[PDB]
């Protein structure tokens, strides 16, 4: 029940790297998700106006937690500022059950309000970075890294592509405007692999550029040309390993990124073939959420 | 564009979809992917009067729910520019290979809407097929499956939509149009009973649901006579002793069971005897349903 939040706030959002104007927009329309049938009418008769208590936010399962200070700006929104932290972890840091990543004091009937939209921002982002973060691990001993994709949910892009850096992963682009990717559908509607990626070098020679094979064939032409990223679509581990001895005799100087078909078992396997990058949507459009409560002194 | 037809707009209304919602969720998700440019990829590779087919269908097997809004994503992007040959609806269950549309638009306009369209449909249909899983193992029994407030931001509406669609039944929809007693209330609140007996006095017409963490919590409601007592993470054996006590005393108070539930462990839980189960990862845990947009 306020208009926006105040400036320590967005001086705590953009501190953590999160998109300030995103954020407000995300808290704003999930609190309106909840209070647009009216106020919350069972608080209003149990709980006295007048109430101030302690909350803690704890995790049930371990994990890594994302999300904290966006949590923090929905309880700075409802409350008016008129909160005080005794206690904080870091987004990033791992957390076991039971332990505190938050615990804060306000008006009993605010928290009430807010606590529901804080937690499930944060239980969803934290089991982003908690995936992310698994991923991440089938990769260690290996130097390859794992980035996320355009696959994220409605309205939670930028939120979920932090989460995705707080859990140790990479981000892909953002939209269709900030770099090349040229896809199956692209090469369906025009010439050949190829042909395309010299079209979009000649037509936007600024922008990072990465093509999306779906053969060996597709990979020999743009390896020819030099590619400077290739993404392999649904290869196997034995045609990655293929793809890997194709780049490697050609120019060392192209990245390969595996996408499609990919899960968490065989994600070793993959890595193992020397490919440089996964690029797994699962991080952001099926990641399970990290059980976290809100609990009162 | 600025708005969608009347048609994309009473198409939504016949789906029982919160047009304007759907306007909100649909507007933000297309600025995600264009607030950086205007596609270049397409405008270097596509003709700029290329028009194709196109067919959605879907890699594995689940509930398909979302397609009003992904056609919505389509109108806007080409104005009402678009033609549909086939379409299946929402609740149909869909195999590998299932097409649940085709249409035809400008080559360019399917490609920036393509990825819009099926982040839509993956998240509902895979909302809509985890809501059906749930309703297999509580076939045979009088159970039935619930959403909670547990949702994606932004995506409520939407989400208990496709919570319908997979055949579940909608808890709440937010703070104010019922009575949930909490655990917190409860601490607030000095008792769970105290609490309950607040929430009649205030309102008496708008039904109270309590819930309860201990036996002894729900007889207290029980004495009471509560409407509705949610066991907020009974085991399995606890459940059935409450379904026990809750026969003894001579209310028909409705048992709903919530808290850590897992499809694992759906089946089980639906032979307690309790009446509901509250399921938040219907919406906070839905993995995506894998459909995919291919071209002619
Ligand atoms: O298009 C992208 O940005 C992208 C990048 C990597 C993996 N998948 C995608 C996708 O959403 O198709
Ligand atoms: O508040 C709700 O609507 C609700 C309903 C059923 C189960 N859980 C919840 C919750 O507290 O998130
Ligand atoms: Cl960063
Ligand atoms: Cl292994
Ligand atoms: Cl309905
Ligand atoms: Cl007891
Ligand atoms: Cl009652």
């Amino acid at each position: 029940i306020a208009e926006a939040w105040s400036p320590a706030t967005d001086e705590r959002l953009r501190a953590a790297g999160i998109d300030a104007e995103d954020a407000r927009r995300v808290v704003v329309t999930a609190l309106e998700e909840d209070l647009r049938y009216g106020a919350d009418v069972t608080s209003d008769a149990t709980v006295p106006a007048d109430a101030v208590t302690e909350a803690v936010v704890a995790s049930r399962q371990p994990g890594v937690l994302a999300g904290l200070p966006v949590a923090l700006a929905v309880l700075d929104l409802v409350t008016g500022g008129r909160f005080e932290v005794a206690e904080c972890r870091a987004d990033g840091d791992r957390l076991g059950p039971g332990d505190v990543a938050l615990r804060v004091t306000a008006a009993t009937r605010e928290l009430l309000v807010a606590e529901r939209t804080m937690l499930n921002l944060l239980c969803h982002l934290s089991g982003v970075a908690t995936l992310t973060a698994r991923w991440n691990d089938a990769l260690a001993g290996t130097h390859c890294k794992v980035r996320d994709s355009r696959k994220t949910l409605p309205g939670l892009r930028l939120l979920e592509k932090y989460a995705v850096r707080r859990g140790g992963g990479q981000n892909h682009r953002l939209g269709l405007g900030d770099a090349i990717l040229i896809k199956d559908n692209h090469i369906v509607a025009g010439g050949s692999a190829g042909a395309a990626l010299q079209a979009a070098r000649a037509h936007t020679p600024g922008l990072p550029c990465e093509v999306e094979v779906t053969t060996l064939a597709e990979l020999d032409e743009v390896l020819a040309l030099g590619a400077d990223e290739v993404m392999l679509d649904n290869f196997t581990v034995e045609q990655c390993v293929e793809a890997v001895r194709r780049r490697d005799a050609a120019r060392t100087r192209t990245r390969l990124e595996a996408s499609g078909g990919l899960t968490l078992d065989v994600a070793a396997a993959y890595a193992r073939t020397g490919v440089d990058l996964l690029a797994v949507g699962a991080l952001t459009h099926s990641a399970p959420a990290l059980d976290l409560g809100l609990d009162f002194a």
